[PDB]
């Protein structure tokens, strides 16, 4: 029968990062409005701040913290900020990510650094952050991949294959952590708009956008953060190792 | 920023096929009890008025139909039912289906029996459906299909194919209806307790199951209509073409 | 080491469906010409029989049979025929099929015939065929699917969902006939220059489907035939369940 | 119609990773024999030397070289060596890689030693070599991935994801590539019985493998020498961005 605390966060520690901006600052939003405690980490302390105000304004707890993903030492410091000032952790938001579209002949530092930002980061701050759930019972691990990961084009050898590499690995984590009684899983989103998605846009290729999308409009940072939450709340308690893809039914690419 | 009513039903009319019991049912109560107005199908006439009285105890609007999805004409049946009750639909929910486990020198009726629960009747509604819903301006199809549709295993050529058939007309059929404004998802369960998944389970096989579920337990009917919920509600309005599996993380399977 | 032996198909009897042209026929001629005795069935007699002559002019061995694939009785006797004429059968190349691009709205007779042709005809045929193939040892299946089994896009419901049933049937019935011995594996080309495409393609549709291939041409019915040559051949003892995609590397749809 | 000629690789000259022994020896000593003059390097070089003279007494053309696939300054020497040895590359077999089962709490040295073997090396290796293919007009890519790329298990989030990246990267560099007139595919062996295998196999594990594959047996170093012959041949000229799974039709895990 519908139970809509099952769709609630009430109690739950949760760290986002990359939450200054875009899809993370929406999820973080939403979760604190939903009722959990939230670290929103950035490696903009401007951006991070501003959002834990709003979120304060909205009557919810959040925290900042300044992180860079590409630093094990700063994930280090992130997790052991997150504990002092929530006393434990149980959902991971591991949104920071990116790379972009390179050239076939790229140096090879821009191919390493795509997988420094989407697959070594993500996977040290879970194994950072297991522990703690570990120590609770259990938790929730999400992390927000790209369709790029299923998609084939030109000029995404790096942005692609880091985004597969994620995918995959949340497929895997999800045995390893699931005796710990944590769930582990992944959104996909086709085109969002935010200011990543507004760096390599133009009009032409949002039209093109638009006419491989049956439900045709753009997405939102609120359908993955709608997303975020159903997949991190007790209504799926059942759902780990998934990667789910808000789309819009289409896929939209930059060629 | 998180909004309850995004994750209700309120004033939204469904159809659900197969609703006398397990996973269809769930689903019925869940949906009626998010605010949706209910039409109840399904073969057995005693399980679908039975439901129906659940629901109005439990204060929902809900509608039996004695409806054979294998039959064109008490499709078409279904369909008029529906809209002359209900006043318009919004959402139909295909879960009835089945077929099962066959050795592979298996009559060709069995083979096609498959399809007709699993394809046919499911093409055949959406299309007498999805009038009415762009008539409306928009609406959502739900079928529930199979992890067969993925795995590989002996003594499944009939089911695992046309479940198959069924996730892969999702995929298109968006297209299609995307135009109408109409989302199509399905959802994939693994190992589900209902008297259909009790017919071939033996304790022996139960406990590879549970030996290949990283969260350790077997679904529940209401681990369906949580996902069910999430993908026919507003939350989920940029989420098309879609199968979501819930299955604990692992796989469940006879062999 | 290599051995250009295990690429030849000498002594082998082989039966091919709808080789009365384009890749079938291309298939029976280089099957005939490696080393093989082939049974060319068609519905149209007068082509299945040019083939023939065009195989005995090559030296080859090859009969002649018209049968409708959409016919279980047809089916049957295609069997005894080819029986009959080889004394044995080691492969089985079920490559008749098609249906193409239909409005979401078609008559169910359309969307069922999509069925037949891709689905019903493959498995029943190869049900005919097992026995003959288990008495001998063992013996290879090859169905001809198509990328539209995992392409998504408008007007193919009944089409891409025939194929994506045909494609996973492959993967299911490697389980129930790998105890016999039997291999099971599907070809799933890209656009292939026939005169199944030539009826639906258009200069504008052909720029833009080598606009999105990276080896610049479209397919020729030799790509094809050399693919399954392979995946029929003692080359290919371990390869079954497979479906391998002959594209250029990249798609090509109508949209 | 069939063709000896266009199965060999006679004139054409590889580079083969790995070489010394297992998968990489048979790939070497299979395309020397079909035509192919060989470079083979391997990190152990008295293994290396040992299959020049295997080949060499064949009656082929071979050269040895100690290369670590994962120093860029040893890949760019391999790369200088073949040219100046061979005259021209027109094959590149990454067949070098590894890493295995690893448990979640792994040194991040341990999680990333995985892509330096899988993913860095192979993309490195090919833009070293993309260039000299370009030259003369073409050339093909194999890579040698697993069925780990696919599979989902415990004590395997760093193979098992690595592999995923380089079957993904596959997929993306045909894109780039194909516009070079270059082909890249990959193969995904299932169980193989090599030195490797051996070191993780236990006859329990073996005896799980094989009652979950349909053609009953452990592969071999060559079935995938047989399947790298073709997709490497003038035969496959129209297949690109390609995995093609070498599993007997089933899987084999460690769990
Ligand atoms: N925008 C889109 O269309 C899609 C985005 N994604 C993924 O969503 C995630 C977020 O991207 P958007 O919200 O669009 O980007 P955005 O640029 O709008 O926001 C990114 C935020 O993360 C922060 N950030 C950047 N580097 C960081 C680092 N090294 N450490 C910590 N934080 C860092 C930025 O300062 C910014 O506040 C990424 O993982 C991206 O690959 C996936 C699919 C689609
Ligand atoms: N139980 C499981 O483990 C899983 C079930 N499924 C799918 O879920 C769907 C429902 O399955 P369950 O809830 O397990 O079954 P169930 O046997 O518990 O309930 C099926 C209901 O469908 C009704 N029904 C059967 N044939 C009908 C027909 N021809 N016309 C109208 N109504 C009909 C029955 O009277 C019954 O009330 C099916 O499509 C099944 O293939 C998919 C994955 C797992
Ligand atoms: N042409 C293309 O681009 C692609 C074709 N395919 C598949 O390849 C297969 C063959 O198609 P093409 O060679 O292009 O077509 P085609 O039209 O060139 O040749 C088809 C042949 O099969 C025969 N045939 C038709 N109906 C038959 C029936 N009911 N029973 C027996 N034989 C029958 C025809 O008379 C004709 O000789 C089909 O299964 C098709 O879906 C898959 C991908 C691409
Ligand atoms: N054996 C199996 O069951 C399967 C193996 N594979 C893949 O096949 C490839 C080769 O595997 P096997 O033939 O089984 O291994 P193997 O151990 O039998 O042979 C590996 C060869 O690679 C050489 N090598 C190792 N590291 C090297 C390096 N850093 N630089 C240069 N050469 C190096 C070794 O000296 C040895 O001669 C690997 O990429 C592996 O992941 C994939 C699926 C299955
Ligand atoms: C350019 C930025 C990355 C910037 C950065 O982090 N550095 C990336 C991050 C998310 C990317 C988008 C996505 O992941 C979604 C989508 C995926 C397709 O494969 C390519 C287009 C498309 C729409 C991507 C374009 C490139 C984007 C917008
Ligand atoms: C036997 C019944 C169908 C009964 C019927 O329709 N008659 C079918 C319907 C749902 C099926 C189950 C699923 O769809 C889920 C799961 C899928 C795996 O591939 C096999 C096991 C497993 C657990 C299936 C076993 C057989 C079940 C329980
Ligand atoms: C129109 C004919 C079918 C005619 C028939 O059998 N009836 C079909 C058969 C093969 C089809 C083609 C393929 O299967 C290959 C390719 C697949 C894409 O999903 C759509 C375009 C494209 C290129 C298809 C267009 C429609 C074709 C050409
Ligand atoms: C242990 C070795 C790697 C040794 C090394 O590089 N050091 C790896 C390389 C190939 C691996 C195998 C494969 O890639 C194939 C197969 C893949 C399954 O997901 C797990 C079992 C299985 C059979 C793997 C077991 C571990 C193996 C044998």
């Amino acid at each position: 029968m519908f139970n809509s605390d099952n769709l609630r966060l009430d109690g739950k520690c949760a760290i986002i990062t990359g939450a200054g901006a875009g899809i993370g600052k929406e999820i973080a939003i939403t979760f604190a409005t939903a009722g959990a405690s939230v670290v929103v980490s950035d490696i903009n302390a401007d951006a991070a701040n501003h959002v834990v105000d709003e979120i304060q304004q909205l009557g919810g707890q959040a925290f900042a913290c300044r992180c860079d993903i590409t630093s094990e030492q700063e994930l280090s410091a992130l997790a052991d900020f997150a504990i002092s000032k929530l006393g434990k952790v149980d959902i991971l938001v591991n949104n920071a990510g990116g790379g972009g579209p390179k050239p076939f002949d790229m140096p090879m530092a821009d191919f390493r650094r795509a997988y420094e930002l989407n697959v070594f980061s993500f996977f040290h701050l879970s194994q950072l952050v297991a522990p703690e759930m570990e120590k609770n019972g259990g938790g929730v691990i999400l992390t927000i991949t790209s369709m790029a990961a299923e998609n084939k084009n030109i000029n995404m050898t790096s942005y692609a294959s880091s985004k597969a590499a994620a995918s995959h690995l949340v497929r895997n984590m999800a045995f390893d952590l699931g005796e710990k009684n944590i769930r582990v899983n992944g959104i996909a989103p086709g085109a969002i708009l935010t200011d990543a998605l507004k760096s390599v846009i133009t009009p032409e290729i949002e039209q093109k956008m638009l006419q491989h999308t049956p439900i045709r409009r753009l997405g939102q940072p609120q359908d993955i953060a709608n997303a975020a939450l159903f997949l991190c709340s007790p209504a799926a308690s059942w759902v780990s190792g998934q990667i789910l893809t808000v789309s819009g039914g289409g896929v939209q690419e930059l060629n």
